[PDB]
């Protein structure tokens, strides 16, 4: 065990981002925010989630920003 397998993190990220992207578009959220989600999602499909990306922060894998 220990940690999450890339397949799970990638799918988990894609699922979370997909839901946001789908939810964002469904209500007409900020177009820029939706496209940003798309760029990150597509990046996950090709390379996956980055330990140092906004996605990883949203996923709760690492710290976003602290003083």
């Amino acid at each position: 065990g220990s940690a999450l397998s890339p397949e799970e993190i990638k799918a988990k990220a894609l699922d979370l981002l997909n839901k946001k992207l789908h939810r964002a578009n469904k209500f007409g959220q900020d177009q820029a925010d939706i496209d940003s989600l798309q760029r990150q999602i597509n990046r996950v499909e090709k390379f996956g989630v980055d330990l140092n990306s906004k996605l990883a922060e949203e996923l709760g894998l690492v710290s976003r920003k602290n003083e």
